[PDB]
C-alpha cells in the first residue's frame, strides 16, 4: 500500500506548514517547512497591522534553531473587512502591496498569505463587489510586482464551484502565487439540523457528506480550472465540527470525546482480536464486534458445529451475544455493521 | 468477503449458546439454539446436586416461549472436585452415570455438560490420576448408556498438545459425545510479569500472544486427533483478562475502559474520514490518525504541492502535527503504527 515519492514526481518535494492562530509556544520546527502566523488585519484606512505582535517575533524565532523554517503571515481570515476596498483602484493596489512588502522587511518575513473569504461574496458579512474576482488578480500582481519572485505568495481558498466562477480566476493567479491554500474543511459550517450532522472535511463522496462537497472535487475542480497540482497544499483541520454551531479542538475531543479513563484501544491483525494499552503497556485482551465477525467467520468457512460464549451474565445488554448470533445466522448483515464501524485503508 | 453457509456444508446447521453463570434474566432465548446452565457440583459421597437451583428453573422457563430452546446443565468448572473418583471403578462410572439420568429426568433436561478441567491434572487443586484420560472415555461411556442418544452430551476441554496426550482420548470420546465445547480462551490465566500481558483469546499467533496457544491451532490439533469439525464448538469469551490477576465483564469494560462520556467512534470507509455518534444520531466530524495518513496518501499519489493544518492551537500535544509530518516524509513508519491500531477484515 504506503506511496514513498510517486515515480513521476522525482520533482516535487511536498512540504508540511501550520497556520499558527495565538500563542505558538507548542509549535514543533521539527515537524514543519513552514509556518503561516494568523493574521495581521485591515484598519479603516486601509493600514496593515498585527493585533499581537509578540506571537510573531516569538514564532520568528524558532529560525535560531531552524534556519530554513519559512515564516509566513496571513492578512484577513473569516469576516476580515478591507479586502474589496483594496483590491478596487490601481491606488489602493499600490498601497496595499507597498505595505506588504513593508511588513516582509520590517519581521524578515519568508513572505506572505492572502485569507480574502471570500472575493466576490458578502457571506462572512465583509464588503463584495462583482469586479472582485478581476481584481483579486490585479492585487496578487500588484504584491508579487513589489515583493519579488523570492518570497512565498499564497491565497487561501476553496475548490467549490462558486469560488472558481466567482471569487478568484485560478488560470491567472496561478502563475503569480506559490501556493494555494485548499481550505477543504468546513464543509457544514453554514448547515443547521439534519443537513448540519454530515463530514466537514469528506475525502470523497458518501451517504454522509454534502451533495457536491468533498476535499477530491475541490482538487479536481481546481486542476481542471487551470492551477497545477504542484501548488496545492491540502488543508487538515485539528479541530471536529458538528454544522454551523459546536466545533471543538482536538485537545478538546481527547479530553472529552474519545480515550475512556486514558485506555487506548489497539488491534492486533495478525492475532485477529482487539485489546487496550494505558501508560506504554498491554493492559487488557477482551473479544469485540470485528474478532467475534472473524471467530464465527472461522466456524462457517472450517465447517465447525457453531460457537458459544462463557457466559451471558458478563454482558447483561446482550450486545456481544447478537453480534456472535448474527455472525453465525446472518453474517451479511453484521459485516454492514461493521463497515460503518472500523477504519479500513 | 462475507461468507453465508459454505457450499461443502450444505448438512451442518451451526448452533449458538451460551454457558449462564448466575442470575439468568438478561438470557434472550431468541438469539440462542442452546443455553448451558453452570454448574451442578459432586459433594463428598459422589452425589450431584445443584447450588442455586432456581437459576436453573428460571432458565428452564425460556422454553415457554421457545420450546425449541436446549436447555443442558454442566457440571464441574475450574476447581470442581470429584470426577477423578467418579471416573475410577465400574461402580463410581454407574453411580456417576444414574444421577446424570435423573437430574436430567427430574428437570426435563435436554441432556448434560461435563466440565472436568482437566482429567491427568492438579492445575486447579483438584485430585488426578495417570488413569484419568482412559477413564473419562469409560465414565462418557457410561452416561452415554443411561441418558441414551436422543440426549446431548458434550465435553468442555482445550486443544492443547498437554490436553490431546494427557487428558482425554479425542478419538475415542469423539463418537459418544455430541459437541465438544472448545474452551479458546485464558490463554494467559497462568502467566504473570512480561508473558502475562498478551491475547488471552488470539485467532491466529502473533508478537502478542504466547508461543503456542491460538485458537487456530486448538481446532487443528482437535481435528488431526480424530474430532471431527461439526462437533466442535468455539468458545469466546464475554470477559477481558491480563495475565493470571485481572479479569472485568464486558459490562465493566463498556463502562470503565472503551466508550467516553457514551460518544462512540465510527468510520465512513466511502467518506474515507473519522465520526462520533451518541443517542442514535451523527455528533462530531474530525481527522484521526488514519484520515491524516489517507489525505497525505492522497497528496503523493496525486502530485500536490503538500499539507497544512489549521491549527497548531488546537493540537498542543503536536499528535496531529506528527501524523500529518510523518504522513508526507516517512509514510512507512505511520503505516507500521496504524496496522498496530485499526482493525481490517
Amino acid at each position: 500500500n504506503p506511496i514513498v515519492e510517486n515515480a513521476n514526481c522525482p520533482d516535487i518535494n511536498p512540504i508540511v506548514a501550520e497556520y499558527v492562530l495565538g500563542n505558538p509556544t507548542n509549535v514543533d520546527a521539527q515537524l514543519l517547512d513552514a509556518v503561516i502566523f494568523a493574521f495581521a488585519e485591515i484598519d479603516q484606512s486601509g493600514n496593515l497591522f498585527i493585533p499581537y505582535p509578540r506571537f510573531l517575533n516569538q514564532l520568528l524565532a524558532l529560525k535560531g534553531e531552524k534556519p530554513s523554517l519559512k515564516v509566513i503571515v496571513a492578512i484577513g481570515g473569516w469576516g476580515a473587512e478591507g479586502f474589496s476596498d483594496a483590491a478596487l483602484t490601481p491606488t489602493s493596489r499600490y498601497n496595499f502591496a507597498r505595505q506588504v512588502n513593508q511588513m516582509i522587511n520590517e519581521y524578515a518575513l519568508d513572505g506572505i498569505d492572502i485569507d480574502w473569504e471570500y472575493p466576490g461574496s458578502s457571506a462572512s458579512g465583509i464588503t463584495s463587489r462583482p469586479q472582485d474576482r478581476e481584481n483579486f488578480t490585479l492585487l496578487l500582481t500588484a504584491i508579487r510586482d513589489v515583493i519579488g519572485d523570492d518570497k512565498w505568495l499564497s491565497v487561501a481558498g476553496t475548490g467549490d464551484r462558486g469560488y472558481i466562477n466567482s471569487s478568484a480566476e485560478i488560470d491567472k493567479i496561478a502563475p503569480i502565487i506559490d501556493y494555494f491554500n485548499l481550505m477543504s474543511y468546513d464543509f457544514t459550517a453554514g448547515e443547521t439540523g439534519p443537513n448540519g450532522r454530515k463530514h466537514q472535511a469528506n475525502l470523497f463522496d458518501s451517504d454522509l457528506s454534502l451533495p457536491g462537497y468533498s476535499v477530491d472535487a475541490m482538487v479536481r475542480n481546481l486542476e481542471n480550472a487551470g492551477m497545477p497540482s504542484e501548488k496545492i497544499l491540502l488543508g487538515i483541520p485539528f479541530y471536529g465540527r458538528l454544522g454551523a454551531t459546536i466545533t471543538r479542538t482536538y485537545d478538546e475531543l481527547r479530553r472529552d470525546y474519545i480515550n475512556k479513563n486514558g485506555y487506548e484501544y489497539r488491534f492486533d491483525n495478525t492475532a485477529q482480536v482487539p485489546y487496550l494499552v494505558k501508560d506504554g503497556d498491554f493492559a487488557m485482551s477482551y473479544d469485540d464486534a470485528l474478532s467475534i465477525f472473524l471467530k464465527t467467520q472461522y466456524v462457517l468457512r472450517n465447517c465447525l458445529g457453531g460457537v458459544f460464549s462463557w457466559t451471558s451474565t458478563y454482558d447483561q445488554a446482550n450486545i456481544l451475544a447478537r453480534t456472535m448470533s448474527i455472525g453465525i445466522n446472518d453474517p451479511e448483515v453484521l459485516k454492514e455493521e461493521l463497515e460503518g464501524i472500523y477504519g479500513q485503508f
